[PDB]
């Protein structure tokens, strides 16, 4: 019963347990939760479709979910499936798991999904892409969609060590520590000093000095943390989502100083707020709070990074932002959620928004 790997989209939340276990919960009603029906879960529930497929990661985009298994070589994707972004050569919805049949074979190292389009980088370090393109965002050159995967050619060469998804742009690092970003861009949220969109991958040359080893993405703003464990954001921070104690926008990055003495190891971004995880088990919050999502116990927007506080203090192993919840592992193998609860994505039994970390009973050893 380990909790394994947490993501969460818009409305829903799924987990990976070891013994080979898919859970799922929250909005079911575009086939998100992939259960063969249309109904919300408001607890996490067992994906049977999953058991014994030797699931290693899965990831949320906004209304779909992406999982895919390394030794059965098998990507599998369920959900809404309008633009392409389920990866099949169609635009139908599924409510079960199907394999993503132009992946097959192929040994992936990572998959990102957005609002509509997703990226999977194999362990070689080339990077495919499929859904929506309207932006740019999948960095293929044009802004047609695309139904099946296909490679971004501007990455041959270059080996890229993981990219991030947010509603309409994408954000890579190459294993060198190089920082790309492209699609929607009208809010500087791909770095590159404009608010110009890209239809393929452009260099980041304003890092700081630094080499960049992660990237993460929201609706309008990036996340990106260096070799020294410096946190830099960009983009849109009319709620705070930047985290620099103001609400300006950047259109490069820019270092939170704030967090400057502590080491960041994992960074989410959701629609309008952003977690930092440093290297010793601390979460940090901010941005929008309107639903409680920072976990911080009020409703109040927060321009500074603030510490999300759990019983006994104890720390943090991994974070997942939703659109407007929170998904967190601890290091006491618990799970806790918090934020917008109204469609079960709280996994919690009753709907109810929460601004402060609630412990997920059917995940965790406490309660």
């Amino acid at each position: 019963r380990k909790v394994l790997i947490i993501s969460a989209g818009a409305s829903h939340s799924v987990a990976l347990l070891s013994g080979d276990i898919v859970c799922s919960w929250g909005r079911g009603e575009d086939g998100q939760l992939g259960h063969g029906d249309a109904e919300d879960r408001p607890s996490p529930t067992q994906l049977s479709a999953l058991d014994g497929h030797q699931i290693v990661s899965v990831t949320c985009g906004a209304d779909h979910t992406v999982a895919y298994s390394q030794s059965g070589m098998e990507v599998y994707s369920w959900g809404w499936g309008n633009f392409g972004r389920l990866g099949h050569g169609n635009s139908s919805n599924l409510f079960t798991p199907l394999p993503i049949k132009a992946l097959h074979g192929i040994r992936i190292k990572q998959i990102a999904c957005g609002d509509s389009h997703c990226l999977a980088v194999t362990m070689e370090g080339e990077v495919q892409s499929w859904g929506r393109n309207q932006n740019g965002q999948l960095g293929l050159g044009d802004t047609e969609d695309s139904l099946v995967p296909q490679k971004i050619q501007a990455f041959e060469g270059i080996r890229i060590k993981m990219v991030a998804a947010g509603a309409e742009h994408t954000a890579a690092v190459t294993e060198d520590g190089d920082l790309y970003g492209w699609g929607w861009g009208r809010y500087g949220n791909l770095g590159l000093g404009d608010r110009t969109d890209r239809l393929v991958p452009e260099r980041v040359t304003s890092t700081g000095g630094e080499k960049m080893s992660m990237v993460a993405c929201g609706w309008r703003h990036t996340i990106s943390v260096s070799y020294s464990g410096a946190l830099y954001t960009y983009g849109w921070s009319k709620y705070g989502q930047l985290g620099h104690g103001d609400l300006e926008d950047h259109l490069i990055p820019h270092k939170l100083e704030a967090l400057s003495n502590s080491f960041i190891s994992q960074i989410s971004g959701g629609a309008r707020h952003t977690m930092a995880l440093t290297s010793d088990g601390k979460l940090y919050g901010w941005g929008w709070n309107k639903f409680g999502q920072v976990g911080v116990g009020n409703n109040l927007d927060q321009c500074s990074p603030v510490q999300v506080r759990f019983p006994d203090d104890q720390k943090v192993v991994q974070v997942s932002c939703g659109w407007r919840h929170t998904l967190a592992v601890t290091e006491r193998n618990n799970v806790f959620a918090w934020g917008r609860g109204t469609n079960g994505q709280l996994g919690i039994g009753e709907s109810v928004d929460r601004n402060f970390p609630k412990i997920i009973e059917a995940l965790s050893v406490d309660g």
